[PDB]
């Protein structure tokens, strides 16, 4: 009965994860003072850990507590291709939010002309066909698959949900959903402190930012070390650690309206919704 | 240079094709041709086997009589295949530049992990994520605009220009060209490094160079101009977009004449040339 307690966790973080991003996109969509470019791509973000609270981790924590899958072989498939689009997603969202901020502080004229909110919308839907494009088709399209006898054991147990690989798609996926669009990130972002810096209220919101993006990191690079290694050496890192990283990964969609926390703004939007 | 381009012009589905058909065979005759490098190589003149037998003679009739003259659907596989090339390439020399620096850098395990069959791997994996990024858009109508301008060229058979919105214009771009681009020079950047920090193997790493040198000079062009378009559709005139493309046509028939630097390939150039 020691599913009765993990049900009771899991059922925990679905509702964190759930209030506090349904929280935020009702801030932003209540306050138009709140409305402002940046806060467009941030209810992006909001949406992906939706989708994740709501469906990514529902069926996963079934999978953790029964060690085995419920639900069928289709949507077996259908779950991992929503899994990885939300984790691409996000990191690709990030990416324009620094690229944003860059171009904004160093090109505040040209900047104001050609960034209008509805081209905003119509970037924040570019990143999500692209997402769709390079993470949920692929593993669609079952190129994810290995020849290996155990991995067909796996593919026609409907019980069993790993996600088991070839190794070329280990890395080319990797790389494409989560290294690239990191690095980029990474140097934007480095850029605008500098510039930030050569500048010295709007830095308390890049820091929320910059936080915002560094917990990101932390949160998911060990999962995508431990993909990497894992195509090297298979058995060099334990399953279990494997899903530890992962979960640690879903944590983070709940850990961005907290952080939202900072802000006097959010603060007392936050506690205008919840009724004070 | 009007002499010169003309006659460059009139030999370039020659110079493409028996060139890289070329290429092709001395690597697979000299087995001391036969480096993994060479296996990048190769297929790299496939890439431009293909846009000499496919692309560009289609593009000629197109230019020439000044319209399109295969159906429509011609007109989307064509734009689909010249797509697909420049991706393939630019992917390619990007993979050439990891493999070089870390084969030197790392040789031990460089030695122990690369092999042929893994190269091939390797060869195809770039090849399936170039016709994810470059057909698959395509058949789903993503590259589309609303423009009346452009509805009136999707209703023409007998036009067939490549007129799409402005999110797929800068999105297909930054993921078929700049992003492998900026790797692949950072990368060859740390390898000059290496290379230069550690004074024949620089006179293949220099052709290297060259061959990722003149590819950014005949491309770069073309990119930078559909960047302007997407500003204002009116800053810059169709023929300045005839030419900086065919300038990038023009690349898929340098590197076998860049590879006439190795003593090697001109020596399996001439035995195979009787
Ligand atoms: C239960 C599973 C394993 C489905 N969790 C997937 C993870 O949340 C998201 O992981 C990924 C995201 C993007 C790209 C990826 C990826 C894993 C791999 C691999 N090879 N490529
Ligand atoms: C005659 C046409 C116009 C068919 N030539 C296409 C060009 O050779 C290939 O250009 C491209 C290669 C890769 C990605 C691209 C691209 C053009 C665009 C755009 N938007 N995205
Ligand atoms: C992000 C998307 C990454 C997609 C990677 C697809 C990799 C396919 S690897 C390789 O392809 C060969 C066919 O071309 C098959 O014969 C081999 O059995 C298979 O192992
Ligand atoms: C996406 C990129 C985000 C970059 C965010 C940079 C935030 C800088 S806050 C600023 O830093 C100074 C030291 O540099 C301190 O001395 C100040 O007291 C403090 O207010
Ligand atoms: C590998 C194929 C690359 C094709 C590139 C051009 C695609 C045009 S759209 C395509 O046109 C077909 C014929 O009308 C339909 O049958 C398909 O459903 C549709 O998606
Ligand atoms: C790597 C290329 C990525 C391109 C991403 C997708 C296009 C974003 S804009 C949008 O997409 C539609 C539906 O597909 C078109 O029908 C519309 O007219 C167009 O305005
Ligand atoms: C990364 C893609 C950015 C696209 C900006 C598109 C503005 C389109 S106005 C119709
Ligand atoms: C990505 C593969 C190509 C990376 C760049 C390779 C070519 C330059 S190496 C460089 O060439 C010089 C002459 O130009 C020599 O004098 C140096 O000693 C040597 O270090
Ligand atoms: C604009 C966000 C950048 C995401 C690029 C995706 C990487 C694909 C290139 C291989
Ligand atoms: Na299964
Ligand atoms: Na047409």
């Amino acid at each position: 009965q020691w599913e009765a307690g993990m049900s009771l966790l899991m059922a925990l973080v679905v509702l964190l994860i759930v209030a506090g991003n349904v929280l935020v996109i009702a801030a932003i969509g209540s306050t138009q003072r709140l409305q402002t470019l940046t806060n467009l791509f941030i209810t992006s973000l909001a949406c992906a850990d939706l989708v994740v609270g709501l469906l990514v981790v529902p069926f996963g924590a079934t999978l953790v507590v029964r060690g085995t899958w419920l639900w069928g072989s289709f949507l077996c498939e259908l779950w991992t291709s929503l899994d990885v689009l939300c984790v691409t997603a996000s990191i690709e969202t990030l990416c324009v939010i620094a690229i944003d901020r860059y171009l904004a502080i160093t090109s505040p004229f040209r900047y104001q002309s050609l960034m209008t909110r509805a081209r905003a919308k119509v970037i924040i839907c570019t990143v999500w066909a692209i997402s769709a494009l390079v993470s949920f088709l692929p593993i669609m399209m079952h190129w994810w698959r290995d020849e290996d006898p155990q991995a067909l054991k796996c593919y026609q147990d409907p019980g069993c949900c790993d996600f088991v690989t070839n190794r070329a798609y280990a890395i080319a996926s990797s790389i494409i959903s989560f290294y690239i669009p990191l690095l980029i990130m990474i140097f934007v972002a480095l850029r605008v402190y500098r510039e930030a810096k050569e500048q010295i209220r709007e830095h308390k919101a890049l820091k929320t930012l910059g936080i915002i993006m560094g917990v990101f990191t932390l949160c998911w690079l060990p999962f995508f070390l431990v993909n990497i290694v894992n195509v090297f050496n298979r058995d060099l890192v334990p399953d279990w650690l494997f899903v530890a990283f992962n979960w640690l990964g879903y944590a983070n969609s709940a850990m961005n309206p907290i952080i939202y926390c900072r802000s006097p703004d959010f603060r007392k939007a936050f506690k205008r919704l919840l009724a004070f």
